[PDB]
C-alpha cells in the first residue's frame, strides 16, 4: 500500500491530520508509489519556530562539535545508501550509476562541509584611531529554509542544510512534491543519530503553500531556493516584505562552444557524457552547442551516433539504458510543443523528435539542427533531452550568441589554443566555464549564477560563508 | 532665481525637456533653493544603456587606470569642498562642521577604495582531477545603480559610485528628490576631469519613478539602495522581477547599553556627540538608550544638562549651533505624533517635547524617560533628535531588550569588565558594536545590518565584493 | 633482550650492518629498553635520495589522495593508541594520562591537517598590463627533513611530516636519540597501510651525525626541528651553506602575569595544571610566575598547597601519579645546579629543592621565593619542575619583566579587566598570549616564537603554508 | 672636489671622525666622484641603538599615520627625480632612461606600499573550548636591516624600507660599497620631510663590516639582504647565531624557453628588451637561452642580428645608447675569464666575446653557441651581457635543463599552445613564469626564489607580510 508520510519537526516525526493528501508517483511505472501531506503555512511555522527555540543553543556549540553531528549524518547515509538510492531510482526516474552517485557524493559533500568547523574566520583590522582594534566576527544568520526541486533532490538537502548546519544555523527544508521520499529517508537518518531537536526539519507540501510561508516568514534569516525562475521571482518578491535574504540557483541554459582545433572525440564525449546526467533535464549539461563551420560536418556525425546508443527506460529493471522518463506529463508535453514549435521555425530534426505514447514519460534523445540564436528553443528551459546545433563563423560570434541569454551559471568550450580558451575565458559571462571536459561542479568550487541564474551561490568556501553573517566590534582601549 | 538642474547621461549633461518640476527647498529658511526635473523611466533607460554601452571597455581597463580615474574625482572635490560644503548645508540642513567633514571623509573614501586596483583577488583552488586547474576570477557585474536618501547625500555618492568603479562597473545614481545639489556638483566634478561617458550617469525625479525603473531594469546587474524599510521593500520586490542582485541598508534603532561600570563621563559625551550628527535623523545614532538601576540616576541628569547645551538653527548663519532643521515637514509632523503618542504610553518628557512653529523645521532635543520595551516609540524610525531611556537590572536584560529589534545594524557598550564587553558582543545580534566610544563606522569596516536592516554591505574589502563576481574556470590540462 | 631497530628507508625497514648502537633507556627504572643504529651522514642521504625520487609523483597526486593517505596513517595510530602510548611513556617518562592524549591528539592532528587537501589556495592579482593575468599557485617545496626532541615525540612526528605531506612533499625524520621507540612505531604503521615509497623515512643516530646531514644536505628544501636554542643555532648555521629554509622552534620560558583582580582558584589551577604536564620539562609551561603584591600572600600559599600533592614515580607502576623522571642524568643535573646557584643568589627555596639519589632520575616539584628578575634562574631553560615566583608592583612593571626575554613563544595572564586584558595583549611581545585559562596550543591556532624562540611556525594555515612555496605565472594574453 | 659623504643615524647625519675612507668611482670614466666612511661594528650599532628606542613610538602610530610619513618620502623623490637619476647612473653606470624609470617605479612603490596601512590583517579563529576566541594578531618584528647590491640600489631601498615601515617596524639600511650615493639622496629626503628619528637609519661601510653586524646584532629582529648567493651564505650564517630571521634575495640564472610555434618577434625582442637592463648584470634577465631545433636556425639570427645594434658608453654623454658599463674591474674580468673558459669547451663565440681595454669597464653583447647544459657558463652567476644559447629536441628537455640549476628565481617560456602553456607552467621550478613577454616583476607579484635563490621574498601582499609576525590570543570567557 502507498505509504502515508508524515512530518519531521522539532526532533519528532508527525503524523499529518489534515483531510488532503498529495500523491507522488514514479515517472516510470506511473503509478503511486507513496503520499505525502499538503502541509499548509501553519505546518511551515510549527517547525520554523522550533528552528528558531533550537538556534541559541546550536551555535553556541563549538563549530567541531556540530561537525561531528554532520559527520554521524554522513554516516548514516552510507549505511542506508542503497536504499536511498533505489528511492531516488523510483521516484526521480534517474538511472542507477546516477543515483549511486549522488548518494555517494552527497555523504562526501556532507563530510567536506563538516571540515569548515575550525577553518571559517573572521578579521582583525587596523584602525585610524590610536589603540583601538576592529574585530570582525562571523556570526550565523539564525534560522534558515531550504525549497529543493526534483533534480538531484537527495544531494539539494546536503548542499543547503550542511553549509547552515556547520555555521550554526538552523534549517526548514521543503524537499520538492514530486520527490519527497529521498528527503523523508534523510529525516529518519537525522533521527536515528539524534541531532539535536529543530535543528533539522522536514515539512512537506506544495511550493505556493509550504514553499511560500519558508519564504515570507518574519523569523527566517535566509530562504535557500534551487529550481526555475519563475519560483525564484515568487521567492524574491516574497522575502523582500521583510528584507529576507535570499539564496537561488535558478539554472539556465548552459552553452557549449566547439572549435575546430577541438579534439573531436573528447568534446563528442563530452557533451553526450553530460548532457543526459539523468533524463536529461539537469541545467548545467550543454543545451546550446555552438560549433564552427570547419568542424562542424564532423563533430555532427559523430555527436548522432554517439546519441542513438542512448537507449531508454524504466531505471529499476535496466541497468544498462542511458537515461530514464521525464519527472512527470507537464515537462513531457512542454518539451514536445517547444521541440514542435522550433522545427516550425527552421530547427531541422536530425534524430528523435517525436515523443513515445505509454505508460511513463520518455521523450528520444532529440538533435536539433540548422537551428538559429534567433529561435525560441534557445530563450527557454528546455527540460527535455533536446540538443539544438547552431553554427558559427569565429569566437567572437561564438562568445557572442553564448553571453547571448538571461541565465549565467554554466558553460563550456573545446579549444587548445593558448589565445582561444583565455580569450573565452575573459569573454564568456558565465559563474562557470568548463575547458576541455564535461560540466560537472567541483564541491570545493563555487556555484553561482550571473543574470537570473542565481543570487548568492553554494559549495566551497564561499558557498560556506552564505550561511554567515559579520559583526563588527570596534573596541576602543 | 532657483536654478534649474539638467541630468547628467553619456558623459553630458542633457537638458529635461518636461513640463513638470520638482522644487528642491532649503529646511532652514523653507525657500525654494532650485528646481530638478520630474524624471521619469525613459530618463533612467537612457542612463542605462549609456552605462551598458560603456562597461565593457570601462572592465577592460586595468584597474589601476579605473582608480587613476577615481583619484582625479576626489581631487576635484577637495578643490571645491568649501562649494559643495555649502549644498549640503542649505539643502540638507546640517550643521557647516558636519558639511565639511563629510566633503573631506568622501574624497578620502574615494581615495581609499581607488587602493583596491591591484588588491582585490581571485583563487585557484586544488582541484581532485588528476592535472586540472580551478581558478576562480573576480569579473565585474555590469551595470549598477544608486538610489540614495537625504541624509549623508554626498558620501553615499561616493560610497556607491567609488566601489562600483574600481571593480570595472558603470553606474546610474539617483540622488534624492531633496538633496539633489551635492550630487549635480558631483556631476559636474566628473565632467570636468572627463571621465569615460556613461560610466558615471546621474538621473534626477522621484523614488516611485526614477528609482522604480533603476531596479526594475532588465540590463541592471545590481541596484544598490539606502534609505527606510519600506523603500527597501519595494526596491527588493522589484528588483525579484528579473532576479536582480539588490544592496540595501535600511538602517533602524541604533540600541546603547550602559552599565554601572561604565565610565559616566565618556558615555554621556559619546551618546551626545552622536546623536545629532545632522539634527538628529542619523540611524546609526544611539535612538534606544538602556541604563541600569545602579548608574541610571546620575547619567540621565549628565544627560539632560548635556541636551540643553544643544542649540538649533540655521545652518548657514550659525556655526554655533548643534543642530539643524529637519529634512521636511513630513518628518517634522512624524516626530510630533511619535512623541505625543509616547507621552500618552507613559512617557516622561523630561526635555523639549514640543514641536516649534515657525520658518524652517525645528524639533528641541527631546529627552523620554519611564519609557518601557513595549512602547511604540521603540519599534520605528523616531527620525527627530529624541532620546527614549529604559531602565533595566541586568545584563541580559539589556541585550535581550536591544536584540528586540527588527533592525541590526548598529549597536553599542559601554562598560569596563572583560567578561560583560565579551559577553555583549557574542550576545549583541548587531552588525556592529562600538565599545566606549561614539558610533561611526571606518572606512575599511564593514557597514551590514543583520534582519531588516539591510542585505549585503558597505566600506571595506566586504563593500568593495560586493561588486564583483566570480567565474570559476576548471581547465582541464 | 633489548630489541635493536632498523632505519626506515625507501618504503622498507634496513637492517643497520655499522658497528656501533645508541642504547636507549627508561628514565624511571634506567634500564634498557632497546638500542638504534648510531647512523651517518650517508644512512641520512639515502633517505633524502630516496625522499627525492618520489617527491614528483606524490606531489602529481591529486591532494585530496594524499589526505586519504594520510588517514590511514591516523586509523593506524588508533588502532594501536595504547602499544604507542606505553612506549611513550616507558622511554620518554611521562604519566600514562599524558601519553594516551598524545596519542589521541596526534591522530586527531594528522586528520585535521588531511583536511587542507582542498581548502590551500593561490591567487588571481590584478595585473596593470592590459590583459594580463597574474596567477599565484602554491607548489611544495620537495624534500624536507624533521629533527625531532624528547618531549611529545610522537606527535612532533605528525606536526611536521603531516603538514608536509599534504602539501606534496616528502620527508625524512630523525626522531631524539633518547626517545626513538614511538617513531619506529610510527613507520611501522606508514608500513603496514603501504603509504608509497619515499614519501616517509625514519633515520636513526644523533643530531650531530645524521641530524647535521639532513639540515646540510643541497637536495633538502628546508629542515624542520625542534629543541633547544643551541642546536637551532647550529642547524641554521649549516643551513646557510645551501640557502636550505628552516623551521625552528625553540621553546623558552614561559612568563606568566598574576593580577590581584584574577580568579585566586583558577590562576592557581591553570599554572599547576600546566608547568607539569610530563615532568615539568614542557617549555609552554608558566616558568616564570609574575605576581603582584596586592594577591602575592594569598596566590603563593595555595600554590604552594597545590603542588605538594604532586606525587613522582615510575608512570608505569604509577597511574596515581602526577610527575614521572627526567629524560636523564645531563638534565637532572642541569636542574640542581641551577637551583643551588640559584639559592645563592637570594632564592629562597619554598618547597621541594633537593636532588632525590636513587634509581631513575626525579626532582621534587620546587618552588622559588623571592627570585628577582635579575637572578640567572630567569635567563635558562630550567628544565626541571622548578617554578621562580617574582613579585612586582604594577601591570607595566609584569609587562617589561615578561618581554624580558630571549625567548617569546608562550605567555599567560590571569586578570578579569577589559582595560589590563587588552593592555597586557599589545605589551607582550609573543608569539602567543593566554588569557584566564592554561597553555596548550590549539590545531588550528599558530605556534610560532618571537626572537630567539623560533623561525617560522606550527599548527593550523599558516603552519601548513610553512611547507608550501609560490610560483608566480605572468600570462600575457 | 670628491664630497665626504656622513653617515644618517637617529634622525641627523653624522661626520665620520675615522681614519679610513672608501673610494666611490664612476665605472664610465672611471674617476672618484664621492667618499664614504669606511664604517665599522660599533656605528652599526648606533644605528640599531636608535632604530630600538624608536620603533615603541612608531608602531603605536596609527598605519595611516605611517603610511603618511611613507607618502612624504616618494613625493621627496619625485621632487628630485632627475638628481637622484644622475647619482644613479654617475655610480652604477646604468643607462639614463633606466635610472629614470627605476627612480618613478620606486616613488611608486613606497605609495604602493603605504596603500597596506588599512589592509594587513590577523584573523579571528574558531575555537574547540565553549566560549573562547582565538584572535591573531599581525605585529612588526622591531628593528629590522637592509643590506643592498649596486644593481636597482635606489629602488631595493624602498622594497626593503616600505614595507618594514607601513608595517610598524624600523630599519637600518647599508647601501652598496660602490653605490652609496642614491642611498645618501634618500637619507636627505628622509631628513626634509621629518621622519621621526630612528625610524630610518643609514650606515656606509662595507659588507664584512657593517654588513654583518646588520645581521649579528642581537638587536635585529630581521635582516634583509639581496646580492650574491656568497654573501647570502654569510649572512645567513651570522643571523643563526641569534636565530635571528633573513629575507634574502640572491638572484641566479633566469632561464628562458623559446618553443617553435612561438612569436619569433616577440621572444627575439622580449630577450633583447631584457638581458641588457643596466649593463646585462640583472639576475631576472634571460641568462640561460634554450631554443628548439625547428626554430633554432631563424631564432639565433634576428638574435644576432638585433644584439648588434646595442651600443656601449658612458650613460651620461649617450642617451642613444643601449649599454653603460661595468660595475667594477672584479666585473669584468670575471666576464672575460668565463667567457675565455666557455670557449674552450665548445662555446662558439659569434658575437662580441672580447673584452674592451680602455676608460671604464665595458663588455660587448656577447653571443655564445653550441652551449651544451654542462657547461660551466651555464652553472655560475654570468653578470656580463652574455648569453649563452642551448639547442633542444622537446619540451620536456628544455623544463628540465632549466629546473637543473641551484637557482629559482626567474623564468620565462615563448609558445602559443594551451598544454604547452599549462605543462611548463606546472613542471618548471621557479618563483616566478613569464609566458610570452620580458622579465619585470610587478609590484603586486610576489618576488620570491626557490632553492638557492632565497629565502621569504618580496613586493605584493606576501612581500608585506615577511615583515609581519603573529600572535596568537586565547581568550578564554
Ligand atoms: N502546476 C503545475 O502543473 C506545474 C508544475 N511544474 C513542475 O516543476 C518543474 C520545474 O522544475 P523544478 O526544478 O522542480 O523547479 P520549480 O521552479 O518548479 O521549483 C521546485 C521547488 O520550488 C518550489 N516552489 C515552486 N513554486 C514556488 C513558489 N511560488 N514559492 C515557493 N516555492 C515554490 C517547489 O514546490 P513544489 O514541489 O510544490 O512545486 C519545489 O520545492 C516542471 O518541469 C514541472 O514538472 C512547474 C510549473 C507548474
Ligand atoms: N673584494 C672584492 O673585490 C669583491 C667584490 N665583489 C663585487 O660584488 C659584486 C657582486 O654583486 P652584488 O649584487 O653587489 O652582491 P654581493 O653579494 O657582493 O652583495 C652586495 C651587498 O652585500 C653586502 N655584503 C657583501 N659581503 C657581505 C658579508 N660577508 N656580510 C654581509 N653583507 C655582505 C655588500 O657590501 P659591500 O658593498 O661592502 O660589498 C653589499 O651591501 C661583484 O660583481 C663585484 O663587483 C664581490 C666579491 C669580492
Amino acid at each position: 500500500v502507498p505509504v502515508q508520510h508524515p512530518m519531521y519537526i522539532d526532533g519528532q516525526f508527525v503524523t499529518w491530520r489534515g483531510d488532503a493528501w498529495i500523491d507522488v508517483v514514479n515517472p516510470a511505472t506511473e503509478a503511486v508509489i507513496s503520499r505525502i501531506p499538503d502541509g499548509q503555512a501553519e505546518d511551515a511555522r510549527k517547525a520554523i519556530d522550533a528552528a528558531e527555540r533550537a538556534q541559541p543553543e546550536w551555535e553556541a556549540l563549538p563549530a567541531i562539535e556540530r561537525a561531528s553531528w554532520l559527520r554521524k549524518i554522513s554516516a548514516g547515509i552510507r549505511e542506508r545508501a542503497s536504499e536511498i538510492s533505489a528511492l531516488i531510482v523510483e521516484e526521480g526516474g534517474k538511472i542507477q550509476q546516477l543515483a549511486e552517485v549522488e548518494v555517494a557524493f552527497t555523504a562526501d559533500y556532507i563530510d567536506y562541509m563538516a571540515e569548515w568547523a575550525r577553518r571559517y574566520e573572521g578579521e582583525i583590522i587596523q584602525s585610524d584611531r590610536p589603540g583601538e582594534n576592529i574585530l570582525l566576527f562571523k556570526r550565523a544568520l539564525g534560522v534558515t529554509t531550504g525549497i529543493l526541486p526534483w533534480n538531484f533532490p537527495f544531494f539539494l538537502i546536503a548542499r543547503k542544510m550542511a553549509p547552515a548546519l556547520l555555521t550554526g544555523n538552523t534549517i526548514v527544508i521543503k524537499p520538492s512534491e514530486f520527490t519527497p521520499n529521498n528527503a523523508i529517508a534523510f529525516a529518519k537518518i537525522v533521527d536515528e543519530i539524534g541531532l539535536p531537536r529543530g535543528v533539522f526539519n522536514l515539512v512537506l507540501g506544495r511550493g505556493e503553500t509550504v514553499g511560500q510561508e519558508l519564504a515570507g516568514n518574519p523569523k527566517v534569516a535566509m530562504v535557500s531556493m534551487t529550481g526555475s525562475v519563475s519560483a525564484g521571482e515568487k521567492i524574491m518578491a516574497t522575502a523582500a516584505k521583510n528584507i529576507t535574504k535570499v539564496c537561488l540557483e535558478l539554472g539556465g541554459k548552459a552553452p557549449a562552444i566547439v572549435m575546430d582545433d577541438a579534439d573531436l572525440e573528447l568534446a563528442v564525449k563530452a557533451i553526450v557524457d553530460s548532457r543526459v546526467i539523468n533524463s536529461g533535464q539537469v541545467c548545467n549539461c550543454a543545451e546550446r552547442v555552438y560549433v564552427q563551420k570547419g568542424i562542424y560536418d564532423q563533430f555532427v556525425n559523430r555527436l548522432g551516433e554517439a546519441m542513438q546508443a542512448v537507449q531508454f527506460g524504466n531505471p529499476a529493471e535496466r541497468n544498462d539504458i542511458a537515461m530514464g522518463p521525464l519527472i512527470n506529463a507537464a515537462a513531457l508535453e512542454r518539451v514536445e510543443q517547444k521541440v514542435a514549435r522550433a522545427v516550425e521555425e527552421g530547427a531541422r530534426v536530425a534524430f528523435g523528435g517525436k515523443a513515445v505514447e505509454g505508460k511513463g514519460y520518455y521523450y528520444p534523445p532529440t538533435l536539433l539542427l540548422d537551428v538559429r540564436q534567433e529561435m525560441s528553443i534557445m530563450h527557454e528551459e528546455t527540460f527535455g533531452p533536446v540538443l539544438p546545433v547552431v553554427a558559427f563563423d569565429t569566437l567572437e560570434d561564438a562568445i557572442s550568441m553564448a553571453n547571448d541569454s538571461d541565465y549565467g551559471l554554466t558553460s563550456s568550450i573545446y579549444t587548445q589554443n593558448l589565445n582561444v580558451a583565455m580569450k573565452a575565458i575573459k569573454g564568456l559571462k558565465f559563474g562557470e566555464t568548463y575547458i576541455n571536459r564535461e560540466n560537472f561542479e567541483a564541491m570545493q568550487g563555487f556555484h553561482a549564477g550571473w543574470r537570473k541564474s542565481g543570487i548568492g551561490g553554494a559549495d566551497g568556501k564561499h558557498g560556506l560563508h552564505e550561511y554567515l553573517q559579520t559583526q563588527v566590534v570596534y573596541l576602543q582601549s
